[PDB]
């Protein structure tokens, strides 16, 4: 019983939320931004995608020339580095 070779590190919802939380401190955040829904589109991807997630959001709102970041940028982002849905 166990994995004793392929260790796999996945954390909690508010675990992995708390990346996104670290993350996001050194951009512009908007007025209301929901970083929970943003979490919660991420089911088994660890910490270093969402790194990618937060890289991408930027990209995302550089493209729009958006000095305050949302949410929209964030799960654009998501959809962007999981690539599931097409």
């Amino acid at each position: 019983m166990g994995h004793h070779h392929h260790h796999h590190s996945h954390p909690n919802e508010e675990a992995r939320l708390d990346i996104l939380k670290i993350h996001s401190r050194k951009m512009n955040l908007t007025r209301g931004i929901n970083l929970r829904k943003i979490a919660e589109l991420m089911p088994g991807a660890s910490g270093a995608e969402v790194k990618g997630v937060c890289t991408e959001a930027g990209m995302y709102a550089l493209r729009e020339r958006r000095v305050h970041v949302t949410q929209e940028d964030f799960e654009m982002a998501v959809a962007k580095v999981m690539q599931k849905d097409s």
